């Protein structure tokens, strides 16, 4: 029993992080196969930031004005190239640590664990979720680009997610491993918004599941509700409407506990209109939407 | 920018996991240099379990009856001891992936990466800080024994604990490297009590500093108070009593934002009388306790 916000080993990824050097930027590289992938602001200085002509830019770089390295070896590059956001760096050694791995553009509401990396060295791993807004709040300073946001599942790591940039509202954005921006986001340094964010429905319910499998069942009432009337408080509230997919893909959680999707709606419903009274679930004060079904299942039966 | 419960990268200490079977029972080993470290009660069967003879079970066995495995090889296991209620099970191999380590036995109010494993295989990393009655509130199900807590400071792995047993509670209790428990607690099925926690006092303070660097400000005031006052309310509160150590501790947070300490004592006197009002600090509607001063000025600065 307990239950805590989790992150995937990072090890498999420990083992692909590098650092990149071009003129006067450092940042991270993930280094798979005989590819380095990084962002490709990694080419900017100081009077380019404000809106960098990135394909100029890159036309005065050469292979050997990107500096990469694995630990303290050095990495020979051998090519290079744009695609979206992303530069990929040939370079002419395989990565031996190269774990199993695919590129996947995750949904909006899914979570994944990010390892942060600082010169190519991990700092530290914590797992979040892609805000409904396509923004993720993390933990990421000067340096941290490049890090890479991930799942794992059996031997193999689905990349997801690679660190650009922090809004000046300081909430972060970045692209999937193809370059390709989540949101509307442009690496540039501007002011850009990021939309309204809702509440994931699906996940605060996943985690009220993980509450009463862990013995949070304060919350629990006598009460149930539709999708519709549901829905009308969700709306309220902030939170993403529910689908009968969302009610499908909790189907698990209301099977082991014996709980009815709808009921538990009415259980959020109730503390939606009326909060928590000074109460805790699961250690927190507040509705946790970083836990998806998925992941709820996982930890409660401890998935390796 | 941003502030998240942040794990140590966990790939140093998941190559050292491996799994331990002895009779019926399978659980986690730690194998470092030649030696796999594991909980006794891997030795123990269902009628053992209320109060086993440890020693007179451990006469039963002999080595071949440990069976470690390291992925899919086996380990041959020339020796066994018990120390504690640890088991020490000599191997004739030395684990190449053995990190630069450290065993040590960390204060009440620290906090440490915990690497869940099932069956030799890692699941997933958290932070977590040893409560001051010495528990953990960690995420673990039947198999997690042997699963480790640590710290990492550079190339170095402090392993500080490994996981023996959940209190009938739910909450988690195990030893240090040597097979102290942490506590009152004994290896037995049980009831036990944990006796009065608090809230770790300096690291509320710490996440209120941590709060301020990330722009969540709106808990400051225009009070003071002295550690006799603010002492008061924390006895109050159930928060553990501020000394100048605390403080000095502090020191850096303090430097850094021009806070002095008993100002941010001042606000958190405030916050402890009048809550959060239905308000946030870094994504939490409580005080948040599992940072310690050095994790806040480790994630501030990126230290890798
Ligand atoms: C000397 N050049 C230099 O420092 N280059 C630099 C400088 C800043 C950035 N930008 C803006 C930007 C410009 C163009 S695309 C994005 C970032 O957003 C980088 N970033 N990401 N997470 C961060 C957290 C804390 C502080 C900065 C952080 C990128 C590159
Ligand atoms: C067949 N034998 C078997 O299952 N042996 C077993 C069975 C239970 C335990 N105990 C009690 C105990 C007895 C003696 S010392 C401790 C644990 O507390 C083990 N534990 N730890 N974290 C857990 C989380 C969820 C459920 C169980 C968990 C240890 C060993």
């Amino acid at each position: 029993s307990g239950f805590r916000k989790m992150a995937f080993p990072s090890g498999k990824v420990e083992g692909c992080m590098v650092q990149v050097t071009c003129g006067t930027t450092t940042l991270n590289g993930l280094w798979l196969d005989d590819v380095v992938y990084c962002p490709r602001h990694v080419i900017c200085t100081s009077e380019d930031m404000l809106n960098p002509n990135y394909e100029d830019l890159l036309i005065r770089k050469s292979n050997h004005n990107f500096l990469v390295q694995a630990g303290n070896v050095q990495l020979r590059v051998i090519g290079h190239s744009m695609q979206n956001c992303v530069l990929k760096l040939k370079v002419d050694t395989a990565n031996p640590k190269t774990p199993k791995y695919k590129f996947v553009r995750i949904q909006p509401g899914q979570t994944f664990s990010v390892l942060a990396c600082y010169n190519g060295s991990p700092s530290g791993v914590y797992q979040c979720a892609m805000r409904p807004n396509f923004t993720i709040k993390g933990s990421f300073l000067n340096g941290s680009c490049g890090s890479v946001g991930f799942n794992i599942d059996y031997d193999c790591v689905s990349f997801c997610y690679m660190h650009h940039m922090e809004l000046p509202t300081g909430v972060h954005a970045g692209t999937d491993l193809e370059g390709n921006f989540y949101g509307p986001f442009v690496d540039r340094q501007t002011a850009q918004a990021a939309g309204t964010d809702t509440t994931i429905t699906v996940n605060v319910l996943a985690w009220l599941y993980a509450a009463v499998i862990n013995g949070d069942r304060w919350f629990l009432n006598r009460f149930t509700t539709t999708l519709n009337d549901f829905n009308l408080v969700a709306m309220k509230y902030n939170y993403e409407p529910l689908t009968q997919d969302h009610v499908d893909i909790l189907g698990p959680l209301s099977a082991q506990t014996g709980i009815a999707v709808l009921d538990m709606c009415a259980s959020l419903k109730e503390l939606l209109q009326n909060g928590m009274n000074g109460r805790t679930i699961l250690g927190s004060a507040l509705l946790e939407d970083e836990f998806t079904p998925f992941d709820v299942v996982r930890q409660c039966s401890g998935v390796t």
